[PDB]
């Protein structure tokens, strides 16, 4: 669909998935779902299982924000690499935690299937992640 | 592919900032791409006003060529999704290739009207403007 369009969804995916804010985890959880193959999807849903679920554990005690630093592409393969930075924030503390720099190896593709009302505000192009992996530097 | 004013905050912002970058940047290496993009992402009236500076012997790319470049930096975006209106503040940094350093930055405000339209679209057209985003009004002023 073009590089800049590819970079948008990819970065929005990282932001959606690697961020934590309680009052927006529900839409974030939804986006990651639509933007992921079911097997890649429920590998992430593992964070939200039982009553030890991330949102159900952390509650609103803290928040983690994401910062996109760079985005390289490999268009034919449908592969991309995203370096990003996370900053955790405990609401009780007076200061942000020290940043953490990560790398995200991603595979992606496009298949606009069941065009639904609540999808076309999230993934209109049918962007989906095929392989997601994250590591530090 | 579907008539609607908005696609939400983050999707609207993407196209809008992409439009400003395409339209307010100048890079000879990418101008053909930028020029096509603005054309597809514009109503005919917005398009014709923009395309005007490229027509003729003194067409911008015919005059400037690769002698210089201007890059854009988006500072902020304020959406009014219900009415398809947006305000974008951005900075341009011009570089004349015959100078050792860049020009001083300039600050601008873009008042924009936008929408999405379902229209007939070929292969390499959908590849640039899949959702049929287009600017319906556009005026830039200095900060």
């Amino acid at each position: 669909y073009g590089d800049e369009i590819d970079k948008f969804w990819l970065t929005q995916y990282v932001i959606h998935r690697e961020s934590y804010d309680f009052y927006s985890v529900q839409v974030d959880y939804t986006a990651v779902g639509l933007m992921s193959t079911p097997n890649v999807a429920e590998s992430y849903q593992s964070k939200f299982k039982g009553r030890n679920g991330l949102d159900k554990v952390l509650g609103d005690s803290e928040t983690t924000r994401v910062k996109i630093n760079s985005v390289i592409l490999d268009k034919p393969h449908g592969v991309a690499t995203i370096r990003f930075t996370t900053v955790r924030r405990v609401r009780s503390n007076p200061v942000d935690d020290q940043p953490q720099r990560w790398i995200a190896i991603m595979g992606y593709e496009y298949k606009s299937l069941a065009m639904n009302a609540e999808q076309r505000y999230v993934n209109p192009l049918g962007f989906r992640v095929t392989s997601y992996r994250v590591n530090p530097e």
